[PDB]
């Protein structure tokens, strides 16, 4: 968002177009690089911009400055996810959504937010606490459920996440929930991403969820590429939610990195409150950062 005031500087006029453009371009590069966006993506973005500038003459009836900003808007939009806005509604009821992610990525919180998101859309939602590796997670999700009138199945003394998840899903299915959101986890520690993907697959093979969602903490910046890519390869149907887009400068890096894998981002988390979840739209994200 540091570019917001930079874009303002460019638009309000000051210096002749060509000099002002070049100055904006370098400022853009500085901001993106500072947001941990991958260097190749930054330079490729700039080159495509010049290529558009140096090939698309704006009609005379339009302000050059305005036109240049539109192109930047367009190209930034592609960097952060394109124009296709994902479908987040169930394809059938009941609809089982499975959440996976490393420790601390905001999974439990995101489970709560997703429940709220769907409840506001008129769905009956059930939450399943199947994270057996962090003990306090059941109670944490329970408090989230209590906050929004959504029931939470859990078994605090059971160390088999698959048995819990399966029983949780079965009980919500029998009681006719529309949407069932399972909060899962793999083992912490060495090879956390390997343990995560193996545990995800075992759970997937038993639940047969309709939707698998990797939860990624934005604070890891462009390092999100590795897990998003391994997840995308292991689960071509899977999508991503990026959390804490409000608690770091590296959110740009995370978002662009995930996008570069070809994985779909369905929602972003924008804070600690249970209502702070939005469907992801790249153009809307760019408007906010452009001003
Ligand atoms: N600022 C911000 N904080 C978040 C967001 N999502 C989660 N958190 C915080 O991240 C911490 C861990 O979240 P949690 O759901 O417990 O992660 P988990 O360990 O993967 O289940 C908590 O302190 C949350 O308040 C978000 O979108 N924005």
């Amino acid at each position: 968002e540091n570019i917001r005031d930079a874009v303002r500087k460019f638009l309000t006029g000051s210096t002749p177009y060509e000099k002002a453009v070049d100055e904006f371009i370098k400022d853009l590069q500085k901001s993106l690089i500072s947001s941990d966006v991958n260097v190749k993506l930054v330079f490729s973005l700039t080159a495509k911009i010049k290529e558009r500038l140096n090939k698309e003459k704006p009609p005379s009836v339009l302000e050059r400055k305005e036109w240049f900003i539109s192109i930047v808007y367009d190209e930034l939009s592609k960097l952060f996810g394109g124009d296709k806005e994902p479908n987040v509604n169930p394809t059938k009821l009941p609809f089982i959504i499975m959440l996976v992610g490393v420790q601390g990525s905001g999974k439990t919180t995101t489970a709560g937010k997703l429940a709220y998101f769907y409840k506001k859309r008129g769905y009956k939602v059930g939450l399943v606490a199947a994270d057996v590796y962090r003990p306090a997670a059941y109670d944490q999700l329970l408090q989230l459920g209590n906050q929004i009138g959504v029931q939470v199945y859990g078994e605090p003394n059971n160390q088999n996440p698959i048995e819990i998840a399966k029983k949780g899903v079965d009980i919500f299915v029998k009681n006719k929930m529309d949407i069932i959101i399972v909060d899962t986890a793999g083992r912490h520690g060495y090879g956390e991403e390997t343990k995560l993907l193996e545990e995800m697959k075992e759970m997937y093979d038993v639940l047969k969820p309709d939707d698998v969602i990797l939860v990624i903490d934005a604070s890891i910046g462009q390092k999100a590429y590795d897990l998003a890519s391994r997840f995308h390869q292991a689960s071509p149907i899977g999508s991503v939610i990026i959390t804490k887009m409000d608690g770091t400068a590296k959110g740009g890096g995370a978002l662009s990195a995930v996008v570069a894998t070809g994985a779909t981002i369905k929602f972003i988390g924008t804070g600690e409150k249970i209502d702070e979840l939005e469907t992801f739209n790249a153009k809307r994200f760019v408007s906010r950062i452009l001003g």
